């Protein structure tokens, strides 16, 4: 209580200031009633109720779920490990005010397994909130689902965009684009426009890149001949790699239109359901949703949550299950507290 209270170490975007192992009492700048005891080098933070010149008030839990929620990918956090008793709490700091990468990776550490297997896990948020975890396990699966823009499991889902590890050709003549279309992969990655170059800036892996010789630049009749006479079948992994890196690509596309229209709140302000339905649809639609949904982005932009449930629900496109389901994902954040409405 707690124990190995000084076990491991401690990532931090600050430092406090003749070797001392005497207390020192800081102030994280910037923050109200933030208020660190150092100790052997150490941040320790408490809380308690009674009043103290020396220690926190008694913090705000977060509304925020610890099983299915993230925190903003652009946000600073501060990761905790500690114990908590009548008014009184203790917690020793792991990562103060770090990113969610350096987090995931600091907490990965085996040096720190010990002090993160026996405490209470938490993490303090920008607004000074707090989200408790059951233990480590969960945390870390909390950071690891908060560094991605859209939910990828979501998106390549059956309901939306589905998935296809084989090279398939989703169009024909009649077209509908038929000398557009070209060899497509995973959920809707197209290689007619795509050297093997492109896919190596882009960050795909050499070795998957190489399987992917001979699809390239093919378009129409070349292409659906080519998946017909010689398809090739990726592996789950491969596949949704390949997929995970071009729809986060084409996230960051809407990411900066929304961000260009400054609302008051950037993309990763919006939770990650929320911003999954909207990149879902102008990846079906296309990017600009101005153009492409402006029922939706009108409401996006006016920040009416309940609105842009209603929007997603009133397409008329011989689509619209999936623009129903794309709604329900916001209505879900609605439901959480997550999109706080006027």
């Amino acid at each position: 209580v707690p124990a190995f209270l000084f076990s491991g170490s401690t990532l931090s975007s600050y430092r406090p200031n003749i070797t001392i192992a005497l207390p020192h009492y800081v102030d994280l700048p910037g923050r109200s009633n933030f208020k660190l005891m150092y100790i052997m080098g150490f941040p320790i933070d408490t809380e308690m109720e009674k009043d103290s010149e020396y220690s926190n008030k008694i913090r705000q839990e977060s509304k925020i779920s610890k099983t299915e929620g993230t925190v903003s990918y652009e946000q600073k956090i501060t990761v905790e490990t500690g114990q908590e008793k009548d008014g009184v709490k203790v917690y020793r700091v792991m990562v103060l005010e770090g990113t969610i990468a350096e987090s995931i990776e600091h907490l990965d550490k085996k040096e720190n397994e010990d002090i993160l297997n026996n405490n209470r896990n938490r993490i303090v948020l920008a607004d000074n909130t707090v989200i408790n975890f059951d233990n480590i396990s969960q945390l870390k699966e909390f950071l690891r689902r908060s560094v991605n823009i859209v939910d990828h499991d979501i998106f390549s889902s059956n309901g939306f965009e589905g998935f296809n590890p084989t090279s398939h050709f989703p169009s024909n003549p009649s077209s509908d684009y038929f000398n557009s279309t070209g060899v497509t992969f995973g959920s809707g990655v197209a290689l007619g426009q795509r050297s093997k170059q492109d896919l190596l800036n882009d960050g795909v892996p050499q070795y998957i890149a190489d399987r992917l010789d001979g699809y390239y630049m093919l378009r129409g009749k070349e292409a659906y001949d080519k998946v017909r006479t010689a398809p090739l079948t990726l592996s789950d992994n491969e596949a949704h790699l390949l997929s995970n890196i071009y729809i986060d690509k084409f996230s960051h596309k809407i990411e900066g239109l929304f961000n260009d229209a400054n609302i008051g709140l950037r993309f990763s302000d919006l939770p990650l359901r929320t911003r999954t339905a909207l990149v879902s649809i102008g990846y079906q639609k296309g990017f600009k949703l101005s153009r492409t949904a402006p029922t939706v982005w009108n409401k996006v932009i006016a920040k009416d949550w309940n609105g842009l449930v209603n929007a997603f629900n009133n397409i008329v496109d011989g689509m619209s299950d999936r623009r129903k389901r794309e709604g329900a994902l916001v209505q879900k954040d609605i439901d959480s507290g997550l999109l706080k409405l006027e």
